[PDB]
């Protein structure tokens, strides 16, 4: 590896994922030292995993050999995503602008050369000074996050389609030992149609030292600071599953302070369930939130009972960017 590094630094390369990941190791490291007096012309080095971006004399500059273009996508952890065109090229991608000091390699070690419909593809990350931009598909449909606000809550059926898709993510995730850390509808993308999910800022991953994402969506062994496994992501895409069908965060609606204690202290919250979901529905989220891990069922688990759970609704029939349903409403 570290005669890989010594020949890939300096530059920016067409090459494979062991040799992103491997040079974000080095990016990591740099972060945690202190900051040097810079250098007239930035250090400029990566590694683009598809035709779609060409370094040119193994260089790839912002302004120079891409742009961003039209407002900012939002914000993602620890940078804000923009549509972006490679000038060469033509093709557009997402670019999220992460600081060197902020940047964790497992924002490329957890989905760089991965192949899953339901995860994001990594086009490669480029380093320029203290700045790292890293390259992804472009999803058109934008975030779930999105969808759940704008339309209030969505439908049953809808919601068990989601959280299948993510769960097939988390899967094939958790099998290569990649915990996601951050599993909530903020981090799910749509297709243009809204038939395709996929995970995407792997910001909060730590692949088999859990930085916790949002309080709403932490497992109670999270919050009691006992050690994390894969179980974390199952607890918070059930705590998302929640959120899709009340149109509100678990939690929030009956509690305030720091809700860590509460998460810790109360049964799990089982009582937000739908009193009109299916008898599936109702079972699956129950098992998702077993408060115990060990206990808790595995995503490929979950995943089969959420399926189930889908046909038992009657399949995929509400549609694609539906009529407002009123979010409930505090007690
Ligand atoms: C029209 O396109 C869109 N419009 C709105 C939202 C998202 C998109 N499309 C898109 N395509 C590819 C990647 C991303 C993306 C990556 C990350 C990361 N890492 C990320 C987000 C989006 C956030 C949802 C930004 O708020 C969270 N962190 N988005």
């Amino acid at each position: 590896e570290e005669y890989l590094v010594h020949a890939l630094q300096g530059s920016v390369s067409s090459g494979q994922a062991h040799s992103l990941t491997s040079l974000a190791k080095t990016w990591a490291a740099r972060g945690s030292r202190s900051r040097e007096p810079s250098p007239k012309t930035e250090d400029n080095e990566g590694v683009l995993l598809t035709e779609k971006l060409k370094p040119v004399d193994y260089e790839y500059r912002e302004e120079v050999h891409w742009a961003t273009h039209q407002l900012r996508l939002g914000r993602g952890s620890f940078g804000e995503v923009h549509r972006m065109e490679d000038k060469q090229t033509g093709f557009q991608c997402a670019v999220k602008k992460v600081r060197l000091e902020v940047f964790r390699a497992e924002e490329l070690m957890a989905c760089a050369g991965l192949t899953s419909p339901r995860i994001v593809p990594l086009y490669g990350a480029v380093r320029e000074g203290p700045w790292v931009n890293i390259f992804m598909e472009l999803l058109e449909g934008g975030s779930l996050g999105q969808l759940v606000k704008e339309q209030g809550c969505l439908p049953e059926d809808r919601a068990l389609y989601y959280l299948g898709q993510a769960l097939e993510g988390l899967e094939y995730l958790h099998s290569r030992r990649i915990l996601h850390g951050d599993v909530k509808a903020d981090n799910v993308l749509l297709s243009s149609d809204g038939s395709h999910a996929a995970l995407c800022d792997f910001g909060h991953a730590v692949c088999l030292d859990y930085i916790p994402g949002t309080e709403t969506h932490m497992a109670p062994e999270v919050v009691l600071g006992r050690s994390c496994d894969a179980k974390v992501d199952v607890w918070s895409s059930c705590c998302m599953m929640l959120h899709m069908l009340n149109g509100c965060h678990p939690w929030t609606q009956f509690f305030r302070g720091p809700l860590c204690l509460k998460i810790a202290s109360e049964p799990p919250p089982v009582r937000e369930i739908p009193p009109s979901c299916a008898p599936l529905t109702a079972q699956a989220i129950q098992e998702g939130l077993r408060k115990e891990p060990i206990h808790r069922v595995s995503a490929a688990e979950l995943g089969g009972k959420v399926n189930r759970a889908l046909q038992q609704v009657g399949g995929l029939k509400s549609p694609w960017r539906g009529e407002y349903k009123e979010p409930r409403h505090p007690p």
